């Protein structure tokens, strides 16, 4: 599945920590669940 960030915006995620490339880009709280 996508990370919490790509889950609210739906931008698909690569599933990598700490922050997915999408969170380190827009600088957001990357969380998982
Ligand atoms: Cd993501
Ligand atoms: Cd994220």
């Amino acid at each position: 599945q996508a990370c919490d960030a790509c889950r609210k915006k739906k931008w698909k995620c690569s599933k990598t920590v700490p922050t997915c490339t999408n969170c380190l880009k827009y600088n957001l709280d990357c969380v998982y669940s």
